[PDB]
């Protein structure tokens, strides 16, 4: 019914050695971390990896963050890269949690048409754990022909979220940090402060992860859904601080066989910026 999502390390191992394979170290990190996601990948990479930079394939014309692009954008950016539709793209990332920023990317690829995508399980860091092969130098590929085109159903928008307040059709689960949902931790954005839109469940997305930075089983998943009291056979929209770490909530419901997920891509920056003050629940105390 659905292509894989997941691949493991050592299937991507072997396919290294033997409907071509591209992979690409989607990484990127909020400033805080004091990492740079380019400069790791030119000091190591996957062999044959490009580096897919989401500040590439996103539009920076919204004052929100981590907005989508649109199809002509993404489509030259992936074809710069190497993509073309017979491709079976595997993205990953170098993050402490095992995947963090690639399972955008995967939803990205499928937004815009290309559903051969899946996602290295345990990322960069179980590759280095397992001391697998490594490359450096800068990121280079051959061009190749991509075309793109964006499924609505993907995204929901700042109007929609706002309805469903009173509609209450889809429920909302959001992907971050357990105090940045309450009220109780930062928000990294300055001029954003934390909290949650009402109604909204926290599943943070580590909670689809062990402790080895791997995915949960099915199993697992579907009881983490039930136990939130989240109802995967009722409609369900993934948030979090941006659109990224909400694919996590994609990827787990794609994964337990429901993928109807859309994100609501401006995430909670939107939702903070466009809200009126009944719109921020918090346990924090609401700007004066
Ligand atoms: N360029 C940026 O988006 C940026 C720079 C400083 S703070 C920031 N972005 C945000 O604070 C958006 S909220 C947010 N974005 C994320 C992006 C990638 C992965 C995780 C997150 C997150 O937890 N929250
Ligand atoms: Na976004
Ligand atoms: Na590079
Ligand atoms: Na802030």
């Amino acid at each position: 019914q659905l292509f894989r999502a997941l691949v493991s390390a050592q299937w991507v191992a072997e396919a290294l050695k033997a409907q071509p394979l591209k992979l690409l170290d989607a990484s990127w990190y909020l400033p805080k971390l004091g990492r740079d996601a380019r400069r790791e990948f030119e000091e190591r990479h996957i062999p044959g990896a490009a580096f897919f930079d989401i500040d590439r394939s996103s539009d920076h014309t919204s004052p929100y963050d981590h907005m989508l692009p649109n199809a002509t954008h993404f489509a030259d950016y992936a074809g710069s890269l190497g993509v073309s539709a017979a491709t079976h793209v595997v993205i990953y990332d170098g993050s402490d949690q095992g995947l963090y920023s690639a399972p955008r990317v995967w939803w990205m690829f499928r937004a815009f048409g290309h559903h051969s995508v899946s996602l290295l399980d345990g990322g960069f860091r179980h590759w280095l754990n397992q001391n697998l092969p490594i490359s450096s130098g800068k990121s280079h590929s051959e061009p190749a022909e991509f075309s793109a085109q964006l499924d609505p159903s993907f995204i929901k928008t700042h109007e929609d979220i706002l309805e469903n307040l009173d509609a209450r059709r889809f429920q909302v689960v959001d992907a971050r940090a357990a105090g940045r949902f309450q009220g109780t931790q930062p928000e990294p954005r300055d001029g954003i402060e934390p909290g949650h839109i009402p109604g909204s469940v926290n599943i943070p997305f580590t909670e689809f992860l062990t402790n080895e930075g791997l995915e949960k089983s099915p199993e697992e998943i579907k009881r983490l859904f039930k136990e939130k009291k989240v109802d995967l056979s009722k409609p369900l929209v993934a948030t979090c601080g941006s659109g990224v770490t909400a694919s996590h909530v994609v990827l787990g419901a794609f994964l337990s066989g429901k993928s109807d997920v859309p994100v609501y891509d401006g995430s909670w920056v939107e939702w903070y910026m466009r809200a009126q003050p009944e719109h921020i629940i918090s346990e924090g105390r609401g700007k004066t």
